[PDB]
């Protein structure tokens, strides 16, 4: 089926540096004629299923030109010769077709100690056997872009790479709306926040998201996928499937309870938070008793000293619920202080965000520092992140009704969405 | 003979996520209806004798669908062509009685320098080959994940991992009745508290067990397995058999004899110990004069720094014993000495268990602090150890006469049961 840019998503850097390719396929004598050259090869380079092939296609079919589809891993396991002779064929049924496009998937199969000699060296002579006016363009698609050899590289062949970014949330969420075209969505299903809350996801990644919400779904017999098969299908994903097998004791239950309640509160009371979206006290995959969603809204590319010290008191937020509730405090909370303790450490070491110290980078040739900046490096950061919690005990002494109804809701329905949440904080 | 889930014991999370796999395979339709693909092929992973393969026979008898069982380790040493062949057939049978599951053990013996190439690829070409609608589904069990070859783990193949997890003491005690099905057992058989003293125990580490403890009985001609051999089955499992060959000296004795109910009073008369199930003053495998087993009683997920506390008491009991008792310490409390002190240095440095270093990671990319830091780390390490230390002395001093007649006993008898030492620490 014919392919534009239009079906591939967040990818726009890479399209707009492609759109350039359109143009000399849809007419290179716009090129020739001032001697504006060619790549003969381009390089797409990104993890598997972030379109690599798709784009390509795309490319073509947005210029209405030809595509050739061929695999780096059909020619591994070829008799000898064989595996030359098919590149010198495609090629001949290029150069007859042209403007084109040939495009060689998994690359790095063939580009990489015998047979595959004869190989890659054949398209490293069909490389240097076209002529890049006629309107024809070589691409190729590799997450394993140091595998290949060199030679692939030198000018004259692959000597162009067209970065392929993971997409921000807007391009998950059309990436989705694409891997959702066929797909039987209830009414209730809401893309937009699927994609805030998969950052870091890729394409292929977003379409196991869709597959796994519709296993969610086949598994009820059901005939239309809802927003809790989604919400469920993330959680499953990133940290597995929910261990309602294991008998945790009321009493661990309730700390638990407090623990996370503790941190949606202080995240929620502090000004720069993201909204809490969800408390579960469920456990999940390896080791994970509780935990808190959080639902960004944002993009950001900036952090400000306010909001990392924001970010800390929540991280903080379980340990402190727990010192204040049960005298007691456990294990529980060690990922949380050194997470803590990993960006007080960052922020007086690399951000310059201590008066003390100043706008100076200790650190970095490892530490190159005397043990005098080493122990105002160890009180700045101890005195951060004691602040933090001393501030975060305050936020639950002062919220502790509301915090006692919130362990009460979750220890009955082991569950609490933060409207919820924030709705019990309002008085 | 037809397995369901009810013959494998402890690995509920595992068969939960099995339970997917026995619907589509029960009826197919139902997912390929709405799009919802199944992987083609799943890997189970973990331990020998997880029943991983007890597994996959129990995901097909729970379906009612043909089981093809096959090994990985007899493909190896066959003949040039050979092993491709097998191959090829094993997939033929399945697709005719389809639905089914085709099972592949040892995988990583063949998915691994020559005939293997052809075996592995030819895996790989059945695995692209057959339809997953069709209702057929492979797995494979490896206690080796990391000596697969990459190839075997790209979409299409085996790109789903259902994680075999070792199981709690309720698991251990389903996995030994299971094991125990066709054993003759004395009444006294309690395998509740064989599941409790087996803590990382897994499946095959349970058969093993209950085999031993047949070899114990049988060694004297009996007819049936008593609470006896089980108990002495896991002591000579974990900690080897009975050295009664070596020669201990009177005044040896005593200090062994001492430091082990030191051990126990301290142990018992701690708010938070795990109650003392034996202490035995007989030597045990390589370099164990003596030892205080616990008989837990929970499952908990947390622990607390009052419970770490008095687990450090009681972890200095032997010696405060000696101290108290002797006046000369002896080289016997090392390794206490040693797991005490690790306990206080995790409380201090990961646990945020101290008031003076707040709740602070100190360390982790190696120590990474100031020597002012250091200093205070080994004062409260060395101020936690020593007021436990301080603290077992006193248990020591205020219990001396119940002390003094369970050493009485002990040095008698050898051993002495935790309710005759709960009845002698109250009056
Ligand atoms: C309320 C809390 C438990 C919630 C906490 C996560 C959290 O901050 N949510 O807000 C959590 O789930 N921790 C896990 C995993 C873990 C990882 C490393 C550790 C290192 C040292 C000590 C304990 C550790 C525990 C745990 O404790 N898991 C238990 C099962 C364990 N590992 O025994
Ligand atoms: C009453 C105690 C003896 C009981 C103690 C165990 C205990 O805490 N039970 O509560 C014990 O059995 N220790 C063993 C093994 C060992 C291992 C490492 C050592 C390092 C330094 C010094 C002595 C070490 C001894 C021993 O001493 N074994 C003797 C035979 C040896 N190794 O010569
Ligand atoms: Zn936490
Ligand atoms: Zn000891």
């Amino acid at each position: 089926k014919r392919v534009t840019f239009k079906d591939v998503g967040g990818a726009e850097e890479a399209i707009e540096e492609l759109k350039e390719v359109v143009e000399f396929l849809k007419d290179p004598s716009k090129f020739n004629r001032i001697g504006a050259r060619m790549p003969k090869g381009i390089l797409l380079v990104g993890p598997p299923g972030t379109g690599a092939t798709l784009l390509a296609r795309a490319v073509a079919g947005e210029a209405n030109v030809p595509f050739f589809h061929i695999s780096g891993s059909d020619f591994v396991e070829l008799f000898v010769g064989v595996g030359a002779a098919r590149v010198r064929d495609l090629f001949a049924q290029a150069k007859a077709h042209a403007p084109c496009i040939v495009f060689i998937d998994e690359i790095d199969a063939v580009g990489r100690h015998d047979e595959r000699e004869q190989t890659l060296n054949q398209l490293l002579v069909e490389m240097d056997g076209f002529d890049s006016k006629e309107g024809i363009i070589v691409m190729a698609a590799t997450n394993r872009p140091d595998i290949l050899d060199p030679a692939l590289l030198r000018p004259g062949r692959f000597d162009k790479k067209i970065v392929v970014d993971p997409p921000d949330m807007l391009g998950r969420k059309k990436i989705l709306e694409i891997h959702t075209r066929n797909k039987p969505l209830a009414e209730d299903v809401n893309l937009e926040i699927i994609a805030k809350r998969t950052p870091g996801f890729v394409g292929a990644d977003l379409e196991n998201l869709v597959n796994e919400a519709a296993l969610l779904a086949a598994r009820e017999g059901r005939d239309k996928i809802t927003m809790k098969d989604f919400e469920e299908a993330i959680d499953r994903v990133i940290a597995g499937p929910a261990r309602k097998s294991l008998l945790i004791s009321p009493a661990e239950k309730r700390i638990i309870a407090y623990h996370e309640a503790g941190h949606a509160v202080v995240s929620t009371v502090v000004p720069n938070g993201e909204p809490v979206h969800r408390i579960s006290i469920i456990p999940r995959g390896y080791k994970a008793l509780g935990y808190t969603l959080h639902l960004p809204e944002e993009d950001k590319y900036l952090v400000s000293r306010n909001e990392l010290l924001d970010k800390l008191t929540a991280l903080l937020g379980g340990r402190a619920a727990e010192e204040v509730v049960f005298g007691d405090v456990t294990s529980g909370a060690a990922n949380d202080i050194e997470r803590a303790t990993e960006i007080a450490r960052n922020m007086v070491c690399q951000l310059g965000m201590s008066e003390e110290l100043g706008p100076l980078a200790w650190g970095k040739r490892l530490r190159n520092y005397s043990e005098e900046v080493a122990s105002k490096i160890d009180e700045e950061v101890k005195k951060i992140v004691t602040n933090c919690y001393e501030r975060a005990k305050e936020i639950i002494r002062k919220y502790r009704k509301q915090l006692d109804n919130i362990v009460e809701i979750l220890l009955e329905k082991e569950t609490i969405e933060g409207d919820e949440l924030r709705r019990i904080l309002s008085e």
